[PDB]
């Protein structure tokens, strides 16, 4: 990662076993859980295009995952080389190069020029962009390996109501419904897909209920 | 977060490693058990609110909680903005906008301006305002969580006195006792709801008995 | 915790993970053994108020203990209280208030106080002011919560005289003798509880043994 | 490995046990599954080549694949002798000797000398060299230790197609395919290998599939 | 301890968790084995007076031994006021007073007067002096322990000739055998405790072998 | 161990927890095993000869290998001594006396004059003079404890060929056969302790083969 030293400069730092051995482990055991971005995320934090790749190719399974992630990364590269195309002609001598797709996603670009990007003043940020298509990549994953609608979360006839909302919330996260929809489902699908009993009592209570008084209300 | 350098300049670092497992961990061990916030509260010193949502989002589990929370924080915001609307117009250039609460809460800020207003001079303290936010709807689960009423906290007839305080002083933490409650109860329901051959020697006593005294007196 | 950096200055430093996690870990493990106090107050070292608030209410058992934990702090701060009254006027602008005994236990003091405090020349040391109230009170908690009477420590018929020896003073240890008694006992209490054949080869030995001496003679 | 310091030096530094126990644990684990090789690129990050000795000199097993990778960085060193001769006379006195293989690769070089080199301005960066010829010699492993080919990766007829991908590109990285022939696949040997059912739905959904759409479409 | 900072200063630093538990648990696994103290000694790297009361302090177990190293620190302590009397007069205002035993124990002097004597010019090294008198009392425990008498150590019939010269240095380091005695004991006591087989081939080898070749003939 | 602070000094440093316990840990676990021995050397990385004295005494089994080490120090202390005899006087008045043999193996030497040797300008580098005498006594230890001749390792008859010739490069490093051995091996012993079926391929091969070409071709 770039990091701050005492002369106020923004330096190298290597990647440290501790993350190396968080994200392998988080991956082993969470697999594509929606939490498990946020945790890609911060444990990349001040991340080069160099080590987000290590992260990423530290992963041993999941394969079909890492190889649409490719695809994905591919994707948002040749959008980034249709915006900003760069000169096909030599180097100024001494001088910085303007990254293309594949610089930012760093199979094209060595460390020194990830760094000169990214310490330059103002920073061209390509361990940003690039941490940006990889989540964009992430998210597609978790929603692909989500493995129930929402429509089949119900609560069950002797299933605590606060059971059942966690279910129905993790499944809406995986699902990877708007913040809008989960704050609005709270007058919906939530009542409809509850069992007779809280349905009842959930009714009663009028509209414009918060989740704290609905949990409240069926116990 | 932030934190200060050897030029004595507060500076941003990247959440560790050991801080998030820390915190996904005495979530999986603890739920909302009342000392998970006091955990929260010291893992998250310094935390800019993009770490505090690094934090919360890292939670796998416990989504109707989650979605509680954002519940509480939103209305937090609102009540921010009814108190400190911001201009409506274009940024002086160059110079620092002010918060609104989705900025408070990190969604519509970015980690350069949270890093901009918290090093301010003097601090437009955002991290700690979010976090004062997260740990008013962090206690408001706590509360919703607490399985037992105080009430129904009573001495088993071979239940040793200690344990019967441990199981009755829990649970006044869990459901939000005030500290002047939890001082006033040793002279009252602590004694009505031990068990007979305890609560003799305890009205024996008089009044003014401190816990030490009571706890003494019952073995 | 308070702390100096690289300019000869007392800092503040975030509570580490690792050292909350050690406090946590020995009360689950050790509960109010002896041993755990000296743990308290190194695990503790350089702490300010509010780290020593942390690291008690991040205790989740043992809730009889920590309201006796409170009473106790309550009394030495009604002391300090009648000791060094404050001035009940409008603070001097820019200077630094008198600590009450709510200050100094981190209850009605703010951080950036505590720092005030700790780092004034010369300091007000609240942070240790503070730990010697909550030392005092797990001195009590730990002679309450000993299960023998040393009256009742008894060298079995065929129990190694090291093995009774060791029995012998962590009871004396919990119940909170003075170092002048545990010296003292070699002489009297501890040949008494002696078994039989011990007790006649200690009495054969004459007086001013070391308790080397006694544990070489007894095997 | 050789790091900066406060005056802007890259200095030496000793090899952590956390990055020791690191590589030794991942051998352990994953022997010369693919994955193994990124993670000691990253474990050797700044690594002198000495570090890099150490590193494979404290592997246990596999005895077999690290006397081949001996003879792959002996053929890497008469590669570098052929193209970079060196004088066969007395150093300068004071002066930078230029290196041999056997230097770059630890076993005729002082450390002293290897941190001369990679700390020389510009850089004769003999670490990353040696690296080179490692990570050339490991990958010939991974592919030696590949259990399966791809032509023997086929969908079972109740495998989830999602598992079948994960096992078809776990084998295409062991048998150390381009990522020309990755990204090609999908519309060839994978729809081949398919199970009736899938291959019917993947026949049908013409040429061009993303792999996303092809997992999709299977389940 | 006490640490040299950037400014070439010996600094205080406080003891770490990672210090604290290590020696905690090489005493619950370990206990008095010979091979605790060397492990004492570098954990206590630096140590005040302070921390090494915080290292003994935090031993649950063992009493018996640890009042019987009050002891001998007790004597240590008697002996060192015979050599070094202290003036019985008020200190000078602003000055250094002389340390007495109780003072290097760490049971009558503070923290900043220990500090205050380690890092003098030249320093009056109390944590370095009271080390010594602990390590004393710490091999009188460990021969105390011993559980076996050299003399009883004879090799097994079909006993590995490796596995008897092994039990048998492993007691002679417990009983405290000089390396006089450890290196001359290889040519008399080693061969007449030998099993028949083994000493016939170990007479027969004649005066002055090593080690190594007694453990090579004899397998 | 000896460091660089920011001053542009090497400094002494404290050894690590993490790196006793590494080192006590890897001697637990794997004993004379030869990749021990690179681990020793790394993780003293910088000792003084005070630390590898400490990491050596803080080994609790394996003493009759223990006995033998100090055996082979003694024999390289005395050929010090033969080599460097030192002047029999007083010496010069705050200046630096020569080491004898003993003074490089830490038994007659404070720390503060080994301190002064290994930061002499030019330095007199006693922890890597003595630790060349230790890794001389430990690879003497490996050889006497490898277990078994490389002549009685041959190739079962269901045995992959990848698995003997495992056993054979462990057995051959174990019993320290030289690089020169371990490379001309391939065509010889190797392919005579090869089963029939695999013999017969080896010959067929014709020479010069690589080891990777030969365990190609036998699977
Ligand atoms: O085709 C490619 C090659 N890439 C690659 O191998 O990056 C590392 C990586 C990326 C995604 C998953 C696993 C590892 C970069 C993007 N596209
Ligand atoms: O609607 C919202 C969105 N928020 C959000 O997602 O923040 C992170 C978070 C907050 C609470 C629980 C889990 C994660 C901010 C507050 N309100
Ligand atoms: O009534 C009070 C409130 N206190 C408090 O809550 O402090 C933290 C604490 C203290 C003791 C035990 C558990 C946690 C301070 C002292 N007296
Ligand atoms: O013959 C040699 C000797 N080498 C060696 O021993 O290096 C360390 C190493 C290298 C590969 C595997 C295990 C350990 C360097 C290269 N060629
Ligand atoms: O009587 C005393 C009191 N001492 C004491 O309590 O020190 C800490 C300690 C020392 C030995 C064992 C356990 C803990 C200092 C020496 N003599
Ligand atoms: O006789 C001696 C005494 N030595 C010694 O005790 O050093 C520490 C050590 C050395 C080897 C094994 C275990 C511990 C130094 C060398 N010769």
């Amino acid at each position: 990662p770039i990091v701050q030293n005492l002369q106020g400069q923004m330096v190298h730092q290597c990647i440290s076993p501790r993350t190396l051995n968080a994200w392998v482990k988080v991956v082993e055991e969470k697999a594509f859980s929606p939490e498990v971005i946020p945790m890609f995320s911060a444990l990349s934090c001040g991340a080069t295009p160099q080590d987000l790749n290590t992260m990423l190719n530290t992963v041993g399974g999941h394969q079909a995952a890492m190889q649409m992630l490719k695809e994905t990364i591919n994707e948002e590269a040749a959008e980034w080389d249709r915006l900003h195309p760069v000169h096909a002609g030599p180097i100024a001598p001494g001088q910085m190069r303007e990254p293309r797709g594949s610089d930012i996603a760093g199979t094209t670009s060595t460390l020194q020029e990830q760094i000169g990007w990214m310490t330059h003043n103002p920073p061209i940020p390509v361990g940003e962009i690039y941490k940006r298509w990889i989540i964009l990549g992430l998210n597609k994953i978790v929603r692909m390996y989500s493995p129930t609608s929402i429509l089949d979360i119900r609560q069950g006839p002797k299933e605590p109501f606060r059971d059942y909302v966690d279910r129905f919330y993790k499944t809406l996260r995986a699902e990877q419904a708007s913040q809008e929809v989960k704050n609005a489902a709270t007058e919906t699908l939530l009542v409809q897909n509850a069992n007779p009993d809280c349905k009842t009592i959930l009714k009663a209570l009028g509209p414009g209920a918060t989740l704290e008084e609905m949990m409240t209300a069926c116990q």
